[PDB]
């Protein structure tokens, strides 16, 4: 292999290795003031124990900001549509109803779409990697190729496990992951280089199994394979698109120049180093205040002797006052640092948007300032999940479309339809409600003489924005539907007239009254 | 004070109603209800 | 990269650019169309019967 | 089959490269303990008195 | 053309005769760095208690 790929995938895996250590060292220093599991370091093991952080805003901002961006990025709700250019089909097809047909196919296509996003649990996955990018700011998602309709998960890379070298421009030029499965784990044709390799192996030994992908020379395309031992894996080697490689890394925050993005804790992590000495403080004043130590004067008189050998109720020789017990005094400085404590929580439950800053310390709260104060937590929503649609929304979608056409799970596109994230439908869903409503108050002004309703409805669409092609009856079906209702009263009015008459002729004699017997099938004799 | 806390810390981290009942003083229906969400939401964090 | 940014001592400003920049985001691009096409309605009407 | 084995292992907090799950109760065994403490304490002195 | 080039440089506060445009924030800096200045002294207190 030529161009990045010539010292092999383990070599550049490692070279770059020491590039993201910086990353990592943020992520577990970050992870230990939130979560410390969510990001263990690399000597963490089975037996390694996770303390709990002195403070807990730390783990519960990060399930909260986790949960909030999940919904708002992955609502149960359709949060992608394909969206055909107008201009562009107008100008390929003849009528508005076939447009309509062409929104019909996009639109199941998108419920596919959505359909195999929960049946292959990516909700799941992204949950993951949503909990990572807050702490990490970095997790590389891979979508292997679906095998027919079964059970396809999307395997979830975390940054201890994978390397990306990015120009200051922000191209990917190659990505290395490592996977360690074991002997048995490892599928045939990666099995079949290490049998031939050398060796007798056990079922449980780990493999190192590095992929590769890195941008061609040629075509500016990425070229893919799978290293094991060194040796280029039989059948691993692969391309893919630049916009729809399976492999999609993502960053949190992202800086120009650097190759991995930052975490949103990172920004915070200040505040939570001086809230951790704050709580720890607090806390363990109160293992000071714990204990119970009694002081006896020695220039009293009472004895411990006799007041721990003594019965409940027990008259005993004594003064209360030679007893006293060692107390901690520090109330006043326990009073500051509470202060300061709830002060850097409070800042750090809005950048968390944990609702104890609505609910604040302290005092009487009212309803409706909470609800415009809400608003502004979800407005700063908007802010943390930004790029989230260009760094992992955009590229899930285009990766997928591709995916699903390649196994015929979805209709060919009609490679002109793009595919914006938005949080789409519901807004002309909204458009469309919004005419109706303005329509309907045009029903008082039905039989107006002087006002052009149609001139209006037009105008009242228009404004809206909405397309208006279709929504106004043409000419001709006015015609039809005109003639389709006098038709109604016709075949109405011609079905009693008919049945009258013809009831009037069977009823007209008893002799015709025997023929209408015979022809139904009845008897006049009985 | 700090028994109760670790005591209300521990109640959101474990869905706890008394979390939204708070320490002490008065309390809204309609803010009780945004909190509530907020520990609902958490709890899709458990179960994904 | 290997650089460590300090979270600043107060807060109003990281919750400020926060607020002003997606409060900003809402009034200039919201979902609503921000933009719209006219057509001179004397020079159009001079062009069209 | 690999996706349809009736004995179904189960994770609650699953950590990379491990083969068993953390517990959510060990993520606040912290918190636990110092609360054990100043309630063992607090009782004791309840006893004391 | 003049009109339509596809390089926008934007600024945010136009000042006269100036290539560039002032940020927000400028504006406030000061009363930024006077309360930077108060909450550094105040978390420093409460590291002291």
């Amino acid at each position: 292999r030529t161009g990045l790929a010539e010292d092999g995938a383990k070599s550049v895996y490692e070279r770059l290795k020491n590039d993201r250590a910086p990353y990592e060292t943020r992520a577990q220093n970050c992870a230990q003031y939130t979560i410390p599991s969510l990001f263990p370091k690399d000597s963490d093991n089975a037996s390694t124990d996770y303390q709990t952080p002195w403070q807990a805003v730390g783990a519960r901002g990060l399930n909260n900001l986790a949960s909030k961006l999940m919904l708002a990025l992955f609502p149960m709700q359709t949060w992608m549509r394909l969206t055909i250019s107008e201009y562009e089909a107008k100008q390929l097809l003849s009528d508005p109803d076939g447009l309509a047909k062409v929104d019909e196919g996009l639109s199941m296509v998108e419920r596919i779409i959505m359909n195999y996003i929960e049946s292959n649990s990516y909700r799941v996955t992204l949950f993951e990697a949503l909990k990572q990018l807050v702490v990490a700011g970095n997790v590389l998602l891979y979508l292997p190729e679906p095998e027919g309709s079964n059970y396809n998960p999307m395997k979830l890379y975390r940054l201890s496990s994978y390397v990306v070298q990015r120009d200051a421009f922000g191209n990917v030029l190659q990505m290395v992951t490592r996977d360690q499965i074991a002997f048995g784990a490892l599928p045939e044709d990666i099995r079949k280089a290490v049998e031939g390799q050398g060796g007798e192996k056990k079922a449980d030994e780990t493999i190192d199994v590095y992929t590769h992908i890195y941008l061609d020379e040629d075509s500016g395309e990425y070229l893919r394979y799978e290293e094991v031992e060194g040796m280029e894996v039989q059948g691993s080697d692969g391309t893919y698109p630049k916009e729809a490689c399976p492999y999609i890394p993502i960053r949190m925050v992202r800086l120009d120049g650097e190759s991995y993005g930052r975490s949103y804790i990172e920004e915070y992590l200040g505040d939570l180093r001086s809230l951790e000495n704050l709580q720890e403080a607090i806390v363990k004043m109160s293992m000071i205040s714990s204990k119970v130590i009694g002081l006896v004067n020695p220039a009293g008189i009472t004895q411990p002797r006799r007041l721990t050998k003594a019965q409940t109720g027990d008259f005993v020789t004594g003064r209360p006052e030679d007893i006293s017990f060692l107390q901690l005094e520090k109330q006043a400085d326990f009073t500051v640092a509470k202060a300061v404590s709830d002060a850097i929580e409070a800042r750090l439950s809005f950048a968390f948007m944990l609702n104890s800053a609505v609910q604040r310390t302290g005092e009487r709260v009212t309803a409706e300032e909470i609800r415009y104060v809400a608003s502004e937590l979800e407005d700063t929503l908007g802010g943390v999940y930004s790029i989230l649609s260009q760094e992992l929304q955009l590229p899930l979608v285009r990766v997928l479309l591709k995916q699903l056409q390649a196994t015929q799970q979805i209709p060919e596109l009609p490679k002109e339809a793009v595919e914006p994230t938005i949080s789409g439908r519901g807004q002309d869903l909204d458009k469309l409600e919004r005419c109706v409503t303005a329509w309907a108050a045009l029903a008082p002004m039905r039989d107006d003489p002087d006002i052009n309703l149609a001139m209006i409805k037009l105008r009242i669409a228009n404004a809206i924005g909405i397309d208006t092609s279709g929504i106004l009856l043409t000419e001709e079906q006015k015609q039809q539907k005109m003639a389709q209702q006098s038709m109604q009263m016709g075949m109405d009015n011609g079905a009693a007239a008919l049945a009258q008459g013809m009831a009037a002729q069977a009823t007209a004699s008893p002799e015709a009254m025997a023929a209408a017997a015979d022809s139904v099938g009845l008897q006049p004799g009985i």
